[PDB]
């Protein structure tokens, strides 16, 4: 009777898998898997076989770590080729009907059916509110008696069919079933406080190839997008600036990386190899932070451009930065120097996943739980 929730994040840098348990009104992580791969680029499958093997290896790792024979999983989908919009649907009753999870599922399904865009598929439909018998608004209609109808006013996330199909295919080629998919646009709602989600908060996830942006207000997702600029570009800038290899630039980024120049130490020194020579050059943390700060600043300017385009300039709920690149020192200080609102770095609380790169994978689990609770 043991119930586990397994999520998979097919990242450009690494595939991440989490095995979760419902505990103390939250999630207990009993196992994780992580595999760095080259099969994924810009959040999409670049080499099917390599990606497939990476996913398989990650599922194996999580299975060994948790002691669970993983057969069914929940898959996150990146905010790429994605559209967010509002839609309503209503189902009719011709006799007094006690509402249950099946009616909710039906009325939500109708919204999936309403989409007639051939290239895209609706992946998530989440209720904003319910209306019983055209007049009575409710948060949760279950166990209420409807005499005429049940309407839902919902948020909808649709994605390019090619992405959905390919990701699911790649995962299911590893001997597991994909139970459901969850867009990160929906997922990131879980890392926010009720206050943040109410006032108007912006989530910025800086990964390797992709930076994702999602805005929430009045307790619901408003809109989302992604930018093709993240950690890899920071590394590129380091490699170019220090005239070193990409590999060395990556290691240097982890070891001495700092995103705020004024706070970076010129007394903290390190040595680096050269590409066009056999000689070695010494650099300081401040020298490095010059390039790192320039790139991260550019990323945040891209984020501001997205917010301006979406008409979401007012961010009273503040900024919440996550993802692997949020591991960099000085990120919070830089963004705080760029905005008048509150800024924080989100890191999952559970032991084993206290790294910001896991934010998506854990959130996915929450998402699934939420729907489980909704369709009761
Ligand atoms: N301690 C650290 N300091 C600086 N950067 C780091 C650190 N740890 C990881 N990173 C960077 O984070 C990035 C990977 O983050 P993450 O795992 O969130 O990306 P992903 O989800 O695999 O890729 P994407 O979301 O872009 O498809 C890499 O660019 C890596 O260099
Ligand atoms: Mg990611």
């Amino acid at each position: 009777e043991e119930h586990y929730y397994v999520s998979i994040d097919i990242g450009s840098s690494s595939v991440k898998t989490i095995v979760g348990e419902k505990f103390h009104n939250g999630i207990n992580v009993i196992g994780t898997g992580q595999t760095y791969t080259s099969g994924i680029k810009n959040g999409l499958i670049d080499d099917f076989d390599i990606a497939r093997q990476a996913i398989k290896d990650t599922i194996k790792k999580a299975s060994i770590a948790s002691g669970v024979d993983i057969k069914e999983v929940f898959l996150k989908l990146p905010i790429i080729g994605t559209e967010v919009y509002d839609e309503s649907n209503e189902i009719d009753f011709y006799e007094d009907t006690e509402i249950n999870g099946s009616h909710i599922e039906k009325v939500l399904e109708g919204i999936r059916e309403k989409n007639d865009v051939q290239e895209t598929e609706v992946i998530n439909v989440f209720p904003i509110r319910f209306i019983v018998d055209k007049e009575n608004e409710v948060s949760d209609p279950k166990e209420l008696i409807a005499r005429h109808s049940l309407k839902v006013e919902a948020g909808v996330i649709a994605i390019q069919k090619s992405i959905l199909i390919n990701m699911i295919k790649c995962v299911e080629a590893c001997g597991v079933d994909v139970l459901d998919v969850y867009s990160d646009a929906y997922n990131y709602g879980s890392i926010l406080t009720a206050t943040e989600k109410e006032l108007g908060a912006c989530v910025i996830d800086i990964g390797e190839d992709v930076t994702q942006v999602a805005f929430y207000e009045r307790g619901e997702l408003v809109d989302a997008d992604s930018i093709e600029m993240a950690g890899r570009d920071i590394t590129d800038d380091i490699a170019q600036g220090l005239n070193t290899s990409y590999e060395t630039a990556e290691k240097v980024k982890h070891q001495y990386g700092h995103a705020f120049y004024d706070s970076a130490s010129d007394q903290d020194i390190f040595t680096v190899e050269q590409v066009d020579s056999d000689e070695t050059v010494q650099y300081t943390q401040k020298d490095l932070s010059d390039f790192i700060e320039a790139r991260v600043e550019e990323i945040f300017f891209e984020v501001f451009d997205v917010l301006q385009d979406l008409g979401l300039t007012k961010v009273n709920g503040g900024f919440i930065v996550t993802g692997g690149s949020a591991n960099l020192l000085g990120v919070k200080e830089l963004l705080s120097d760029m905005v008048s609102e509150k800024v924080r770095i989100h890191t999952p609380s559970q032991m084993g996943i206290r790294k910001p790169e896991f934010s998506s994978a854990i959130s996915t689990i929450s998402s699934s739980i939420a729907f489980d609770e909704l369709l009761d």
